[PDB]
Parts: C-alpha cells; structure tokens; sequence
C-alpha cells in the first residue's frame, strides 16, 4: 500500500551504497509487474538505471551508472517448478560510488490493479 | 537493443459532456522488448486520485482513482490475452470540467524500464 525508502542516503565515495526500497505490506490480490529505479533529473537516455521483471530478472538500461556498478540486493526472478519471484524488496546497491552518481533516485513498483507507486531517495556523497 | 519512446499529443481539447480520446502508443516495435504494464496518471491530482487507469497484459484494465473513474474511462484498443498493449489510448466519457489537466501515459517495459509521455486535456 506504500513504498518505504530512506529520504536521504550518504554514500562513501569509491565504495558501495545501498538504497533501501520496500513495498509494504504484503497484499494478496496485488501483483508487482515490474520494478524500476529512475533518476528523474537525468535525460531520458540515462533515466532508467535499473529494472526488474518477475520472470526475466534484472536489467540496467542506462549506461550510467550501468550494469557494471549496480545490483539488486534482494529482488529475485521466479525459477524452477515452484519458486516464485520476490520483488517486494527492491533495494538497489551502487558500487564504486562517484560524485556523478549523486542526485535523486526513484524506486517504482508497477503494480496491478493499483498502478504505479513510488518512493524517492536523495543520494549524496 | 533500440530505445523506445511514447507518442502522445501535447494538448487535447474535449467537448463538455462528450467523449474524447487521449492518444498514446509506444514506438517502435522492438524485438525482445516486453510491455509489462500500462498506466495513466494525473500527476497534479491528490495522492489517492493519481492512478486513473492501468492495463495488465493478462489481467486487463483497472481504474484505481475515483476521478474520472471506471464509469467514465476505457482503453480504446488495449487487449488482454496474444496481449496487445502497444496502443494505450484512453477515452474519457461524460467530460466534465474536473477532468481538465495533465494526464501521463506510461509503459513499464522490460528490459528498457519505464517510459512516459504527458498530455494536457482542455475542456
């Protein structure tokens, strides 16, 4: 029913920083169709920094920061006969932090039937 | 993989009490690019009234917000399952002055992520 994030996170330059994001609480009848992380203040070509699909897993559309410097801490694709996807914890990790990484990050859950729900975090160094 | 963009009109003018369409579709068709969800939002509306329409490939349409609401909203060409979500065009019926304002059409895609276009509806 909402998106829990930290309003502000100070990362340590050159290291790894995590941006927490959780869709709370677990709601039956509510489906997470996709998760995206966006930098709203970046141009369109650099805006979508990460996405996660229940079946197809993670992607990192923008070259910056790019797949090389990003990972989903807890999100997992569905697999096997019975193992279901877990996207409720969409926490993102940035690695080799640089000043270029500074700015607003938006964590969005594209859900049905409720639609898009988001939380925003300011990452600073 | 080639990038995608949302095609919409900057401004649409509707007739009071009449019906009007808000054109929206994703271009171009890209191999391996999946539309996971379509949503329409009114970004200037109160939190509870922002998500006005959504379309899921398998589960179909939903209209979370009361304004305009399910009774006055419909997806013109969107089809649930092969599913067809490329055309997210929305139709407003029984147009009122309260329907005025910004409408944002968003495609939640994989692997490209979320892409949008905004249209101002005049009444």
């Amino acid at each position: 029913v909402r998106v829990q994030v930290l309003p502000e996170v100070r990362g340590q330059l050159g290291g790894t920083v995590e941006l927490p994001c959780h869709l709370l609480p677990p709601v039956p009848g509510l489906y997470i169709s996709l998760v995206t992380w966006q930098r709203p203040d970046a141009p369109a070509n650099h805006q979508n920094v990460a996405a996660f699909h229940p079946k197809m897993g993670p992607s990192f559309p923008s070259p910056k920061p790019g797949s090389e410097r990003l990972s989903f801490v807890s999100a997992k694709q569905s697999t096997g006969q019975d193992t279901e996807a877990e996207l409720q914890d969409a926490t993102l990790a940035l690695h080799g932090l640089t000043v270029e990484d500074e700015g607003n990050y938006t964590c969005e859950f594209a859900t049905f039937p409720k639609g898009s729900v988001r939380g925003m975090t300011w990452l600073r160094v």
